[PDB]
């Protein structure tokens, strides 16, 4: 039975919940994201951004089923073109608007990929994405405000690749925590 979150806090224990067995309700947890309403003063902690690029901030591990963290983009700031490692990604906008433009995968013939389509996320929107759906790039736009979004991928992974828009030819990038729990993590 899926109630709104009242808090951050209680969203956490509603996961922890939703994660409890072995698979994912896809359509419930996005869902319980989209109903928390984003407050600030809840997140502050792990809101710690970058000069130069996106950061990621690790709030919580899921009991080993899922990593819930807090990634902060300044303006200007995006990501590469990339999978999930074979993961559920929901991304939950908590300030600001992010653009996500959708790729398929490519071919093994070197060619540029071209978009499937494009959208801008808007606070508290919730989107999905998995491998059998595509790859996707996410960016923040805008020239003055930055953007926070909460994410929360299962199982937890560490390492996925990036693209290359001119060929389609992938690297294995392995993903670091700018803070965890609040703390930095050099
Ligand atoms: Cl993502
Ligand atoms: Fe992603």
């Amino acid at each position: 039975e899926l109630l709104k979150p009242r808090t951050l806090a209680d969203l956490i224990r509603i996961l922890h919940e939703l994660f409890a067995g072995d698979e994912v309700n896809v359509e419930e947890v996005q869902a319980v994201l989209e109903a928390y309403e984003s407050n600030p003063a809840e997140w502050a902690l792990y809101a710690k951004f970058d000069q130069y690029r996106y950061t990621r901030n690790l709030v919580d591990q899921g009991n080993g089923k899922f990593n819930l963290m807090i990634l902060c983009w300044g303006e200007g700031h995006g990501s590469s073109i990339h999978d999930h490692t074979d993961s559920h990604a929901f991304l939950k906008l908590l300030q600001g608007n992010l653009k996500e433009t959708l790729f398929d995968w490519p071919d093994k013939k070197s060619n540029e990929m071209i978009k499937k389509s494009e959208r801008t996320l808007r606070e508290n929107q919730c989107a999905y994405i998995n491998d059998s759906i595509g790859l996707h790039r996410v960016e923040n736009v805008s020239h003055t405000e930055p953007a926070v979004s909460l994410h929360l991928y299962s199982p937890p992974f560490d390492t996925c690749h990036a693209f290359d828009q001119r060929t389609g030819h992938k690297n294995k990038v392995t993903m670091t925590f700018h803070s965890k729990f609040g703390i930095r993590t050099p």
